[PDB]
């Protein structure tokens, strides 16, 4: 289930962090509007670019801590506040987060693996609600 999935993802974190973010950017090409540096690059090129590797691993590190601190796929209000109050997310709306989690869930569905995709889908919808509650537009 959800907790084991966090351990699975952490066990190959750099490869999952990259592959899931790339699934997000390729499913939602207009999301590159927040990532000008990424435009006109193939996956393999992105995975050579220093800000890409470092950003993707920092997102997935923090994602997994918020998932690990959740109860029944419901994130802490404190983690939602932190995410809202981040200077880097100045531009962002919950729709950015909804899309990341749709891609994650669809990546998990297509994997050969026994990920609890139901629980990640629930986690993403609960995170979006929390973010709204904490001030994100
Ligand atoms: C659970 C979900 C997410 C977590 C935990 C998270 C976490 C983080 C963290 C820790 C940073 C700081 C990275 C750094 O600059 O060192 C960051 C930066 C950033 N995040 Fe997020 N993030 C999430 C979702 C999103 C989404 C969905 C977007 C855009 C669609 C986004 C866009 C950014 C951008 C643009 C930056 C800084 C500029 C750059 O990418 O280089 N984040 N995020
Ligand atoms: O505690 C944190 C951070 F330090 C960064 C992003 C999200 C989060 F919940």
């Amino acid at each position: 289930g959800f907790k084991q999935d966090i351990a699975t993802l952490r066990g190959d974190l750099r490869t999952y962090a990259q592959d899931i973010f790339l699934a997000f950017l390729n499913k939602y090409p207009d999301e590159k509007r927040n990532f000008k540096n990424y435009v006109g690059k193939s996956d393999q090129e992105l995975k050579s670019m220093a800000k890409f590797g470092d950003h993707t691993e920092k997102v997935f590190n923090l994602m997994m801590e918020v998932a690990d601190r959740a109860t029944d796929c419901v994130p802490l209000a404190s983690d939602a506040s932190t995410l809202v109050q981040m200077k880097q997310h100045s531009g962002l709306t919950t729709g950015n987060f909804e899309k990341l989690f749709v891609a994650l869930v669809e990546y998990m569905r297509a994997s050969g693996q026994s990920f609890d995709s139901q629980s990640w889908d629930r986690f993403g919808k609960n995170l979006v609600s929390a973010l709204s509650s904490a001030g994100m537009k």
